[PDB]
RNA sequence: GCUGUCGUCAGCUCGUGUCGUGAGAUGUUGGGUUAAGUCCCGUAACGAGCGCAACCCUUGUCCUUAGUUACCAGCACCUCG
């Protein structure tokens, strides 16, 4: 919002300027001191487009999708896709999560009756020998597949934090054929990205930034 | 039908997904660890089956029930078994 907030924190830095994607190069305003340097006034229209788009699909009873995987970012998702509904990831994407829903459908049964075991009234009321190794088995299987427990029908569209890291789920995505808004920095290609965003990444001030946009983006187009 | 052998070695495969024009490949590679494809972590793979392990028999400790034809600590007799 009005030029500030993303200018103050994070938002007008780039990777260095030896690894940079040509395609990238309309982005750039400028290389201060050996780093690239994002055109801020140009983010300003598509963050907002983002965002109008976000918010106008949220009044339709649709999910949107976050990604999140990395270090650092994955508990923020986490806590700001809780409330305002909507799924998430927070730990390694799974390889066919959309192409081969079908096998995933098992593993989220699995969490779920696990779940309703182990939280019947404690029902383990045996030997901690194997039941050690249930909660095990329990926390493995949340540690990838919490964010989606809900969500039985495929995301009408899909948020991204990094293009460059979780490329698979966006080749999967185009693959399956739906909307992705992503977080595209210096380094990555727009390839792929519907919504594109040319923010920054690494940075925590910038990636809540982003989120909190988002999560009430879709807060006060939900409503109705 | 039954049996030997590699070999009681730890391997051998499938569904769906993905990569390749295809034969095919990933799963099943990698860092550790284990008697073991055993387990953990990572990881375009996610799951499953036959194997490995476990359930069977026996051996080593104790407890309950049992005391004849088995036993003899105590009591007595004893021809001293
Ligand atoms: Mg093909
Ligand atoms: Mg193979
Ligand atoms: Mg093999
Ligand atoms: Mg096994
Ligand atoms: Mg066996």
């Amino acid at each position: 919002v009005n030029m500030r907030d993303m200018l103050k924190a994070g938002v007008h830095f780039g990777h260095q300027t030896r690894y940079w994607n040509p395609k990238m190069g309309k982005f750039i305003f400028g290389a201060r001191n050996k780093i690239h340097i994002i055109n801020l006034e140009k983010t300003l229209p598509m963050f907002n487009e983002a965002l109008t788009f976000v918010e106008r699909l949220a009044a339709g009873k649709n999910k949107i999708l976050f990604v999140g995987t990395k270090r650092s970012a994955g508990k923020i998702v986490r806590e700001e896709a809780a409330r305002c509904g909507m799924p998430y990831v927070d730990h390694r994407w799974l390889g066919g999560m959309l192409t081969n829903y079908k096998t995933i459908r098992q593993s989220i049964k699995r969490l779920r009756d696990l779940e309703t075991q182990s939280q019947d009234g404690t029902f383990d009321k045996l030997t901690k020998k194997e039941a050690l190794m249930r909660s095990r088995d329990l926390e493995k299987l949340e540690r990838s597949l919490g964010g989606i427990k809900d969500m039985g029908g495929l995301p009408d569209a899909l948020f991204v934090i990094d293009v460059d890291h979780e490329r698979i789920a966006i080749t999967e995505a185009n693959k399956l054929g739906i909307p992705v808004i992503g977080v595209v920095d210096t380094n990555s290609s727009p390839e792929g990205v519907d919504y594109v965003i040319p923010g920054n990444d690494d940075a925590i001030r910038a990636v809540q930034l982003y989120l909190n946009s988002m999560a009430e983006a879709v807060i006060r187009g939900k409503q109705g």
